[PDB]
């Protein structure tokens, strides 16, 4: 029997309730679906749509009885979805796709993209305060894997992530962000494989390289807990202990690897932490030799920018941790994977379903000393037919990253799906992200989207559902 969910997240569970319950209702975002096999027929049909919702009777039902309709039609090769709040933007929004025009709220295409999606697993940067706890409060399923992964962590370092989660007061630091944003990205993930979706492959960037290994089937989810659990630990342990001359910085530079190897030769100590895009390279090392690189590229006119960590992970200032590392991970049973992976750990090379495990301890190890090849394994996605990209994260910071490499290969139209944002209500971001998915063709069941209708009254009196 693992832990269960601590007495003081259960209070703090309880205020944020209270504090909910206490704010004004804003309206839901509801997906309204359209298609045919022709992309004029799917227009037409957009257009009877508008002019019924214009309509006395259209205007009295709900959007979601609307929604709910749509949802059991034959859902064909032309699609496009408007996401609306009310009946105004549902018909603005559905008369730009009659008319072909594009709009913040609606996505149209003549027909699906041809290979599955890659889900896109990060996590640097992309933490805040409040991350993943409007979603924990109000969605059920996601909040069931919150708990899930509290319960492992609880077992594995002997706190609860959850606590921080629902505790505003509480903010995170080098360890504590690791295991959360792990926690949201399993939440997350399942949440998806819950509404139908599945990744046809898997990218990992650092810490999230052990979600990465769970959805890919490589480890079960124990194990990547404790991969997670490992490497957060001794990162933090390790970092707040370094003063003087044992300090490393971090910093992203606009450089790219073979501007790099260039620049490098004026510097001895400097490492390649992240191959972030094809003109981004986060470094690391000595602070006078990181100032001096940050000095070197703002006189070049390129972006450069310092983190905040006193220590460099993906250097050879992990190595004191190494041993640790190894011992820590004893008895993980890395497994065959279910789907494809573009190993950023190994250089960006790509592992079909099937093949041999690779998630071993030495994977994790050579993961947390070595280079993150993150825009290689992008590129290697795009040149083997990829085009939707989908990040699980509490901010889509890592999507930024694939957009530069999608289009440095020539891929100019990219679907770029991000999960939660801050200041995005995270309920209608995943609304967003499932509807993204259907109108692309991927494996989602737009059903699934609403409720199960209790009576007449859930449903709108146009096809199918007309009232006899
Ligand atoms: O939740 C808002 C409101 O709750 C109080 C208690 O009434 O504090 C609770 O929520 C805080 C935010 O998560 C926690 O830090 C605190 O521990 C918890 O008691 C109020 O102080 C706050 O205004
Ligand atoms: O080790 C000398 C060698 O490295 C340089 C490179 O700029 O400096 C670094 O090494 C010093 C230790 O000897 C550190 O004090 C310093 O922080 C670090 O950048 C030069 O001193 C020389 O070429
Ligand atoms: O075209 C089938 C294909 O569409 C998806 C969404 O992209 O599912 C839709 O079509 C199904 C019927 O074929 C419905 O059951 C479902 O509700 C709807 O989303 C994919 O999942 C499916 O492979
Ligand atoms: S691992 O354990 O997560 O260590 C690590 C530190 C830093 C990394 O940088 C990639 C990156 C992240 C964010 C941004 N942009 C922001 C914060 O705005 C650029 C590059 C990766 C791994």
């Amino acid at each position: 029997e693992l832990p269960g969910v601590t007495e003081e997240a259960l209070r703090l569970k309880e205020a944020a309730l209270e504090e909910l319950a206490a704010q004004e209702v804003t309206a839901p975002l509801v997906p309204l679906a359209v298609s045919a096999f022709l992309t004029s027929r799917k227009k037409a049909a957009a257009a009877e749509l508008a002019d019924w919702m214009q309509s006395p009777e259209g205007q009295a039902s709900s959007l979601e009885s609307i929604g709910r309709s749509l949802s059991r039609r034959n859902h064909g090769r032309s699609r496009a979805v408007v996401l609306a709040h009310d009946h105004d933007e549902a018909i603005k929004g559905l008369r730009a796709v009659a008319a072909g025009k594009q709009a913040p709220n609606v996505f149209s295409v003549d027909g699906p993209v041809t290979t599955g999606p890659v889900w896109v697993l990060a996590g640097f940067g992309a933490q805040h305060r409040k991350m993943g706890k409007s979603l924990y409060l109000r969605n059920e399923v996601f909040a069931a894997w919150i708990e899930k992964v509290d319960a492992l962590v609880q077992d594995e370092l002997g706190y609860s992530v959850l606590e921080l989660i629902l505790d505003d007061a509480q903010d995170y630091g080098i360890e504590t962000t690791q295991v959360t944003i792990f926690a949201i990205q399993i939440a997350l993930g399942e949440l998806l494989r819950h509404h139908g979706a599945k990744p046809a492959a898997v990218i990992g960037q650092s810490l999230g390289e052990a979600a990465s290994a769970y959805f890919a089937g490589g480890l079960s989810l124990r194990d990547a807990t404790r991969a997670i659990c490992s490497r957060s630990h001794l990162m933090g342990e390790g970092e707040a202990m370094l003063f003087g001359e044992y300090i490393r910085l971090m910093a992203l530079v606009e450089y790219s690897a073979d501007e790099i190897r260039e620049v490098f030769s004026d510097f001895p100590d400097l490492e390649v932490c992240v191959y972030a895009a094809p003109t981004q390279t986060v470094i690391g090392g000595p602070p006078e030799q990181v100032d001096a690189i940050l000095a070197r590229a703002e006189a070049e006119g390129k972006f450069a920018r310092k983190f905040a960590t006193k220590g460099a992970s993906h250097t050879s200032q992990m190595d004191p941790l190494l041993g640790e590392l190894t011992a820590e991970l004893q008895g993980i049973k890395p497994t065959s994977p279910t789907c494809g992976i573009f190993s950023t750990v190994h250089e960006g090379r790509y592992i079909k379903p099937g093949g041999e495990p690779i998630h071993d301890v030495e994977y994790w190890k050579k993961g947390l000393r070595h280079s993150v090849y993150f825009t290689h394994g992008i590129r290697n996605a795009v040149d083997s037919g990829h085009t939707t990209f989908l990040e699980l994260a509490p901010n889509p910071v890592a999507l930024m990253q694939v957009a530069l490499t999608t289009a440095d290969a020539g891929l100019h139209d990219a679907q770029l799906i991000p999960t939660l944002a801050r200041k995005q209500d995270e309920v209608s971001s995943m609304v967003s992200t499932m509807a993204q998915l259907y109108v692309y063709g991927h494996d989602l069941d737009i059903r699934t989207l609403f409720s199960r209708a209790s009576g007449p009254q859930d449903y709108a009196n146009i096809p199918p559902t007309r009232f006899k």
